[PDB]
C-alpha cells in the first residue's frame, strides 16, 4: 500500500520480526514499528517506512531478487537458489524442478524469508507455476 522512497513499487507489509531477522543486527533499534519490502530486482531498497529505509547494504541476508550473481537464494526454507531451480528445470521441465528442490514446501518463511511472505511469489516470477 506504501511506495518505495525510491522507486515507487507499492511494497508489502512486513513485521519487524521479519525485519530484525535480515537487518544487521547494529540497526535493530530503529526497528520501531511494520516496515514495507521492496520487491523490485533494479532497487537498492530492500525494507522501508516513514522513518527509515534499509538498503541491500544494511541485510545480513542475500535478498535473491535484488542480486545480480549467485547465490540467488528463492526458497529460504529449503534453501533453493535459482541456479538449483534452472538446472532441475532443464533435466525435469520447470514443474518438476519446483516438487524436487522442495521450493515452497516450508512455513517459517515469515521469518526465513526476507520479504515475510512463502516463495510462491518469487517462483511464480520465474515462470515456475505452483
Ligand atoms: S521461503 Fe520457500 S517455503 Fe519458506
Ligand atoms: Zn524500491
Amino acid at each position: 500500500m506504501m511506495r518505495c522512497p525510491e522507486c515507487s513499487t507499492e511494497g508489502w507489509r512486513v513485521l519487524p520480526l521479519t525485519v530484525g531477522a535480515h537487518v544487521k543486527e547494529g540497526l535493530w533499534s530503529k526497528i520501531k514499528g511494520d516496515f514495507y519490502f521492496c520487491s523490485l530486482e533494479s532497487c537498492e531498497v530492500v525494507y522501508f517506512n516513514e522513518q527509515t529505509v534499509f538498503r541491500k547494504g544494511e541485510l545480513k541476508t542475500r535478498v535473491g531478487v535484488k542480486e545480480r550473481e549467485e547465490p540467488k537464494p528463492v526458497c529460504y526454507c529449503n534453501r533453493v537458489t535459482e541456479k538449483m531451480l534452472l538446472e532441475a528445470a532443464e533435466k525435469f521441465g520447470k514443474e518438476k524442478a519446483v516438487e524436487i528442490t522442495g521450493a515452497g514446501k516450508g512455513k517459517w518463511c515469515v521469518v526465513t524469508n526476507p520479504s515475510g511472505r512463502c516463495c510462491h511469489w518469487h517462483l511464480e516470477r520465474l515462470g515456475f507455476p505452483v
